[PDB]
C-alpha cells in the first residue's frame, strides 16, 4: 500500500538484484528508495 515513491519501481535485472529506478529524475539504483540511495 503506497510503499515505494510514484517514480520508484523496484525490478531484478540479469544477475537478479531488485534494483529500484526512479522515473522522474532518471535514478538507478539496488538500494530501497524508501530508506536512503
Amino acid at each position: 500500500s503506497m510503499g515505494l515513491p510514484p517514480g520508484w519501481d523496484e525490478y531484478k535485472t540479469h544477475n537478479g538484484k531488485t534494483y529500484y529506478y526512479n522515473h522522474n529524475t532518471k535514478t538507478s539504483t539496488w538500494t530501497d528508495p524508501r530508506m536512503s540511495s
